[PDB]
């Protein structure tokens, strides 16, 4: 997990974040000032600690509605002329009201460490897979210590799913950090 | 072993059942330019020193350029239609263009070398070179599992000759094209 955090900050954080403010900026004049709110203007990054990472976050809760693009970032990386790093933005409804917009995504790490941890050959128990999920997180909040960028531009939102019937709203969670 | 399932699951599992219809869009709208079957494979660069530029023609200037496949868009954790995109080159030889084919560096090489210059890593270069054998000798084993989806893509990997003559990249991937 060590190593799958420097790679999320050296391969995305470190090339994405200086140019997100930018990015909203131009989302903002293209689209009525959408993501003018103050809790708006982040990346919202979400670490389910467990690892189940759908790609439609519709899957898992139906309050989190896609909305629309950010401006792509072209960027030549390894060979590839303009690689494309891309992000979107959600809106979170509350009892069927629009109650928050925001740029949200999972991190991606989490659902190689899913698929990982189950494979025949390189599998691990799901408890190494928790211990790694978290210390990906350790790791990835310990590098972001030396980075400025991240402070403002980026919100990293970590949790587990209860097993004990508690309710738990991943959209409520969202939006309870918007809201902040 | 982390970073090579992440370069599988992550990206050659996703690109490599689509890569064929890729090429023959690029085919139709380029001149047959990718023709041979040679030139009809994702070929991926594995430098040992795990040095990875961004450009390829600054570092082999026989090394060119030409155009991008077509973009492939894919909803991935929550980004809807994520793209992953593709490079094709001309590779020169006695200064004439005498190949053509996809290329790149494998990325996460990258980040072995920059974890290597970051103290905050605690990552040496006898541990860089260790994880980049490692990593590729871990991809090649899961790219046994997957037969299908080979034909699709050549591992490039390469290191310079212990007390011989610099590596030339260009003749290098001439020869996987020829072969
Ligand atoms: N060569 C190439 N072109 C691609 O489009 C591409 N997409 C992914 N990859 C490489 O595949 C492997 C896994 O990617 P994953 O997405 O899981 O993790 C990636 C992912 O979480 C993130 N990342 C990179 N690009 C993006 C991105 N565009 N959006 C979100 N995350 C990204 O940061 C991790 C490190 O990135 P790279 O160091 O480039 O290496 C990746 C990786 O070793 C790609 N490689």
């Amino acid at each position: 997990a060590h190593g799958l955090a420097w790679s999320y900050y050296i391969g995305y954080l470190r090339l994405i974040l200086p140019g997100l403010q930018a990015r909203i900026r131009m989302f903002n004049q293209l689209h009525n000032n959408m993501l003018s709110g103050a809790g708006s203007r982040r990346l919202y990054i979400l670490f389910p600690l467990d690892c189940g990472v759908p790609d439609n976050l519709s899957v898992v809760d139906p309050n989190i509605r896609f909305r629309d693009m950010l401006p792509q970032q072209n960027i030549d990386r390894a060979g590839i002329k303009n690689r494309v790093y891309s992000n979107s933005v959600y809106e979170i409804l509350e009892n069927g009201q629009p109650a928050g917009v925001c740029i949200l995504e999972y991190a991606t790490p989490l659902q190689t460490l899913f698929a990982m941890s189950q494979d025949a050959k390189a599998g691990f128990s799901r408890e190494d897979r928790l211990e790694q999920a978290k210390l990906f997180c350790r790791t990835l909040e310990e590098i972001l210590e030396d980075v400025p960028e991240s402070r403002n531009n980026c919100r990293l939102i970590v949790y587990q799913e209860p097993t004990d019937g508690n309710s738990f709203s991943l959209s409520q969670e969202v939006l309870r950090h918007i809201r902040q």
